[PDB]
């Protein structure tokens, strides 16, 4: 009765963060069947009008990049290769394309690039997964036996790889209540470390996505949200929630206003079935983008760390 | 001895598959060019592209300012590759930038255009494929060199894509042994056997102490020659170029072995020696990207490092 009302909300993800814009797709035709409020002023500018239900992605984007868009469209979700540096077609306006699939549509997420880091896109990519894969070899090379300085490696590592101002990690006990077990910030903030908080402040409907979402953005908990459109011949509404953009709750949005948290980037720590077992939590007090590329490296470091917990779980239940 | 290292160094021979400029560390123009340069780069008063050739003429606006802001950069803050666009074609080259004493060295290896759109995924996925390949390194039980190199061989096989991967180890005596093995089916495997020094001289190994993954796309090609102005006040070496070509009898030595590409690795333990290498062959040509070469180099350094482990857990016991 609460789980279905927030579920039923996220899982529609109508409303995105407007750091970015939406598209979704038709499998069979190759148009637009949803879109960003926003989509049109991003990615065009200003018959049809340019961009709307129906449009052809060959009227957006330059021809290399329709094509690699139409061909992503025949790829299971596993083989999908994220990110796809696009261009539009009139500005030469630059933006990573992350794709993800819902049976017959495929849903597109738009991140800007300032025109200066297009040269570096792969150099940039490459660093940020050196980085972690680094950050990977001082997780390994710890001694076994202390949960307490596992964390304590992977906040530091985070903190150092994120340049976010505070980064927890939040562990869930068999009550699905919340305790910071780990903690690094810059040096004004008052510290979380060793509080506990209540199950409701991180609802069951959080949880089960961030099962299936392991890394969440949210730029600026006051920017205004911007309304997704979609084909009014769907009888159902399309599944958003695992769009990049989507935006927090209005709930979450103050919760983090309150706490002075403008920012955020979490990844979901999943043990093998499978449990939620916490959460790596960067807040900062100023808004915060980083790229894709930083945070597809980030869901590895998050799946290593993941290994390393339960391991440490089975060394504490044998001695 | 240094009669290998002149031709090495001073050769001034590139492989076909792409081409080289050399640009003056203050001024930024080209000090000297391979020989396919023009055509490569420019779809062949001045040519389009000589010595004096400034990179403003050859390269779109981004693809030069990004070549810019490398020329005041020290080697070590050195991010590559830069993806740059020729100016009248569009065409799409990985440029690979690296320093000598008075110049800035940049390899340029052809991308596909309708490729242009997945190269940050492409880097991403070759990184991926390594990071989860240096997992599976470190959850091995420790006690056996002969797992440890299997398991390295089999990663850099699945990873890379060549017909044949061997760890080759140096003995004391610097004659090497092939002690693990992956082939596609249907090959003779080269385990366990032993060749003379005199296969893999001093000057061939020196250099892989500096440069850890070399790649030769096709033994037979045709070798182009690098041009430099006589005036300049020094020999631009290429020992640091990806596309340094091979010399003659390596090149004729693989053909005899039906290896026509290869991809090695250095293999450094610690002061430092040379332990052995990882050694890629092919039956056919192979070009493989530079992302996928950059990602082998950390997984190539981390075996090192657990070969060095497994050196001193022997020493012990
Ligand atoms: C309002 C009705 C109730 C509520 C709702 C709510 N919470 C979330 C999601 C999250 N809540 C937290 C909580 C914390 N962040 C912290 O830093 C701390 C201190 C350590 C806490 C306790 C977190 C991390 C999340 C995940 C949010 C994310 O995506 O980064 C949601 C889901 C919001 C969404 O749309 O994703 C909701 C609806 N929270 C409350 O406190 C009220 C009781
Ligand atoms: C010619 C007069 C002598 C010679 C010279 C030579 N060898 C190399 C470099 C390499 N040689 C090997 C040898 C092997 N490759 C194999 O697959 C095997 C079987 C396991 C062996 C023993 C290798 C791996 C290299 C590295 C080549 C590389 O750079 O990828 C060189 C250097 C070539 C260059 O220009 O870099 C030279 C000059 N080889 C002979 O057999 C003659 C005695």
């Amino acid at each position: 009765k609460v789980t279905t009302a927030y579920l039923h909300h996220m899982q529609k993800g109508k409303m995105i963060q407007p750091f970015g814009c939406l598209l979704a797709l038709d499998e069979k035709t190759c148009k637009v069947i949803a879109y960003s409020e926003n989509a049109p002023e991003m990615l065009t500018m200003v018959d049809h009008p340019a961009l709307g239900i129906g449009t052809d992605i060959k009227t957006l984007f330059t021809a290399p990049s329709a094509s690699a868009l139409q061909k992503a469209l025949g790829f299971a979700e596993v083989l999908l290769l994220n990110p796809v540096l696009i261009h539009c077609k009139t500005s030469g306006k630059p933006f990573y394309a992350i794709i993800h699939r819902v049976t017959g549509s495929m849903i597109i997420d738009f991140e800007p690039v300032k025109p200066y880091e297009v040269p570096m896109t792969a150099a940039g990519a490459l660093q940020s997964y050196k980085l972690a894969a680094k950050a990977i070899t001082r997780l390994q090379s710890l001694p076994s036996g202390s949960m307490e300085r596992l964390c304590d490696t992977m906040v530091q590592e985070v903190f150092e790889l994120t340049g976010y101002d505070r980064v927890m990690a939040y562990k869930f006990h068999e009550d699905d209540h919340g305790e910071v077990i780990a903690e690094i910030t810059k040096p004004g903030l008052e510290p979380y470390l060793g509080l506990h908080y209540p199950a409701t402040d991180i609802p069951q409907a959080s949880r089960f996505l961030f099962m299936k979402n392991k890394v969440r953005m949210i730029v600026d908990c006051h920017a205004k949200h911007v309304r997704v459109l979609q084909d009014e011949k769907l009888p159902f509404d399309l599944t958003l929630c695992g769009s990049t953009l989507r935006a927090p709750h209005s709930c979450h949005a103050q919760y983090m206003a309150n706490m002075d948290s403008i920012a955020s980037l979490v990844m979901a720590v999943v043990v093998n079935r499978k449990r939620l077992w916490g959460l790596v939590v960067c807040h900062n007090t100023t808004p915060r983008f980083v790229p894709f590329p930083l945070r597809y490296a980030c869901e590895f470091l998050a799946q290593v760390f993941a290994i390393h917990v339960n391991k440490e779980i089975e060394l504490h239940h044998h001695h």
